[PDB]
């Protein structure tokens, strides 16, 4: 019961703090209370020329930005994999089930954690060293600016819920341990693990937020929302694959977007 | 000179992760570890005795052949777990993305299994249940087709492989080289896996020079054995496809389903 759920929430939070360089706490402190502002080609060039900062050969500004996004995503996938391994029953699954869960869960988790570094106006990059304006990303030629804006739209609404890192750790864990993923082998184990994570989250939310009896179902709804946000992203990704043939696709992201 | 240390790492991972070594298997198979011997399984009655606590402590089945096939599946799942831990105790394997790790295990475990099987096989049968039992080759031949057809080529491979006289320290490197194969379909970082495999093969060549000084060619014979194992597994998978097609009452463990997919 309780105190089992308290200890579980604490363990999950500790692994989250162990594995994610940027926390919402740190990010909010940067966004208030300074990072190099990237809002046009000139400031981007300054950032790249030592100021803020491995990539495939240069093609153009929009593809360069797309490449930096891919590199960020690969790094966050590595961190999410280490995080999930520290989740108690995750490592008892067969390695292929672990991979299946990561494959279908990382982008939902990435978009959820993105809100931690987003506000109305832009987002932190390079571990908080830079801040890229939403306006600049809107200015990229597109299908490339189309790809990014729905993430802001999701993030500002998600940040209205005012979660903290301790809540998020459980939220991300529940996203990875999802019983619905196609090709999953031990559906009952994964569902039981998720059930424990979500029960811990309901407890943890009570002990944190005024009431939070409405927040929990809203979070469950956000997980559903994350699913099809990723679906839309994948469609955009596929057509970027179809039409932007000079744009190289990182191999891990190719494997993930496969199917 | 570093190759000696690399070999040592890999041997340590092997001794740490495999329940059965060849040293132990040979001592059991030549009556040097017990007053007489492991319990012999050669008919339906001795199989029932063995399962009555004596050797062991399964899905729905209707006949002896399928029962034995289910025991084979259980052994294979356990060995896949052991090979997975062994490969992870190789740091450069663990530096790969998890999906590349799974790809290498998926296409390498059966080659590795068939090689390690030679360690517990002789002319007359094989050790089961971590050496508590010995199931006779003749009993396995008495199973109906296609189950007796699938097992016998493993014996034919094993007898020839044991003629090479490898020890556990050679096998540890051989198995590592089987798993770290740059050829596997869908592999993501082919060059990194190839560099690892090359290091393993250099360590193995060195180790064979040091361990088998009158090695009549032993390293090329082992490379050929790797090709042979690939052909053995191809034929095994064809037989499995025929069992999937024609023995529809016979269930396949989910992990083996995933491995055999495609
Ligand atoms: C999953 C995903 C997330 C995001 C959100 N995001 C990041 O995380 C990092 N970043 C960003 C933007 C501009 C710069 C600068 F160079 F201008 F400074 C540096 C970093 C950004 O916009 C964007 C895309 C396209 C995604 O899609 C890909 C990656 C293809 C995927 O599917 O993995
Ligand atoms: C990979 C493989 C290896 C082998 C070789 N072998 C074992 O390992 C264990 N054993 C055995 C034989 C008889 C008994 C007893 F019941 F009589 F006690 C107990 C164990 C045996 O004969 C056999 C088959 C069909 C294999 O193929 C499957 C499993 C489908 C696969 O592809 O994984
Ligand atoms: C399709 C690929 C099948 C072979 C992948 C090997 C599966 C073994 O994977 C292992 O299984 C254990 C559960 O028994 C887990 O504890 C381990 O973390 C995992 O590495
Ligand atoms: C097919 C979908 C792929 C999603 C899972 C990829 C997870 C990355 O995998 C991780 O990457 C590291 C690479 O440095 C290895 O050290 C880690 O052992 C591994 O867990």
């Amino acid at each position: 019961g309780s105190a089992d759920l308290k200890a579980f929430s604490k363990h999950i939070y500790n692994a989250y703090l162990k594995n994610f360089n940027m926390t919402k706490k740190k990010a909010r402190s940067i966004l208030t209370g300074a990072p190099f502002v990237i809002h046009d080609i000139e400031t981007l060039w300054q950032a790249e020329k030592g100021l803020v900062w491995g990539l495939p050969p240069y093609k153009e500004i929009s593809v360069h930005v797309f490449y930096r996004c891919q590199c960020t995503t690969v790094e966050t996938v590595r961190e999410l994999t280490e995080f999930a391994k520290s989740i108690p029953s995750f490592s008892s699954l067969f390695l292929n089930d672990q991979v299946t869960l990561l494959k279908y869960g990382v982008h939902e988790a990435i978009f959820a954690m993105l809100a931690s570094i987003v506000n109305k106006d832009g987002l932190l990059v390079a571990n908080g060293s830079g801040f890229v304006t939403r306006e600049f990303l809107r200015s990229l030629r597109k299908p490339f600016s189309d790809i990014i804006e729905p993430k802001f739209e999701f993030a500002v609404k998600f940040n209205a819920l005012e979660l903290d890192d301790s809540d998020l750790a459980l939220f991300i864990a529940a996203i990875i341990l999802c019983g619905d993923r196609p090709g999953l082998m031990n559906v009952p184990r994964v569902e039981a693990i998720q059930d424990t994570i979500l029960r811990a989250l309901e407890f943890h939310l009570q002990a944190n937020h005024p009431d939070a009896q409405y927040l929990f179902p809203k979070l469950l709804q956000k997980m559903a929302d994350l699913r099809q946000l990723v679906t839309e992203h994948a469609q955009m990704m596929q057509r970027i694959k179809k039409t932007e043939t000079e744009t190289s696709l990182h191999p891990l992201l190719q494997e993930i977007y496969k199917d």
